[PDB]
């Protein structure tokens, strides 16, 4: 099988395994990206993989470890590849490492994935160039559909609570106003509160966007006053089934739930 940290990497992965071998995700919905605990049974899974897919040490820290003892060959580590590294994204002196809301590095890790699983599996070299032609015009079809869904929302503008989607919104042209720093559970204390509503209203924002772990009371508490509308931003995909088409899913997904809030 084909281990991948996180779902959308599971996504990339299944679009190039697909009926070659199954596609398994270690990180449960709702669970920490950086800070999972794995289990033994997790470590296993990885040692047993044909192929362990992850972003790298600056993301899921959890798996770090497990992964040393692993052969180069049986495994990618997406923001170490020759490709990707122009592409990697730094701001304020930290790099972007949600790397799988990139277009054009999901692209490189499904080359990266499709040429490990070449080298290991040449008996299905034929399927394997199959799969990753099919996720690449699937792939090229989403871009331009994506592209046009969002390209009449440029100027609208909005704050995410989650500074994770740069990737995405620069590919697309997308115009975030900046973030604030909320806990899912615990609404802020009346002072920062009202700084956040005033910004709000100051720089015009026509939405706020949160995930789907924060509490909607807190959501509420943040927008209250305002006649900023809430939305909702699911940069793991947890609602979409592995499968060939699940990462051209994620990506309209995605943009769909942006356009919801933004359209007007
Ligand atoms: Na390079
Ligand atoms: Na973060």
């Amino acid at each position: 099988a084909v281990v991948a940290s996180l779902k959308p990497l599971g996504f990339i992965a299944s679009a190039i395994a697909d009926g070659v071998t199954d596609t398994q995700v270690l990180l449960p919905d709702g669970a920490s990206e950086h800070d999972y605990s794995l289990r033994p049974s997790d470590v296993k899974r990885l040692q047993g993989a044909d192929l362990v897919v992850w972003v790298g040490p600056e993301m899921e820290a959890f798996m770090e470890k497990s992964v040393r003892n692993i052969p180069d060959n049986k495994q990618v580590t997406i923001a170490q590849l020759a490709d990707v590294k122009p592409l990697l994204m730094k701001g304020a002196g930290e790099y972007n490492m949600h790397l799988w809301l990139s277009p054009e590095i999901a692209r490189a890790t499904a080359v990266a994935i499709h040429e490990k699983l070449v080298e290991l599996m040449p008996q299905s070299r034929a399927k394997l160039d199959a799969n990753l032609k099919d996720f690449e015009a699937q792939l090229a079809a989403t871009d331009k559909q994506v592209g046009n869904e969002l390209a009449p929302l440029k100027g609208k503008g909005y704050f995410v609570f989650h500074d994770a989607y740069g990737y995405y919104e620069k590919h697309y042209g997308l115009t975030p106003l900046g973030h604030f720093t909320v806990n899912p559970e615990i609404q802020p204390g009346a002072q920062r509160l009202h700084e956040i509503r005033t910004q709000l209203v100051e720089q015009k924002a026509t939405c706020v966007f949160a995930e789907p772990q924060f509490r909607p009371a807190v959501v509420e508490a943040v927008a209250r006053g305002t006649s900023v509308r809430m939305g909702t931003l699911d940069p793991l995909g947890t609602n979409i089934k592995l499968g060939k088409t699940s990462y051209s899913a994620f990506l309209s997904q995605l943009a769909n739930q942006y356009a919801s809030c933004l359209k007007g």
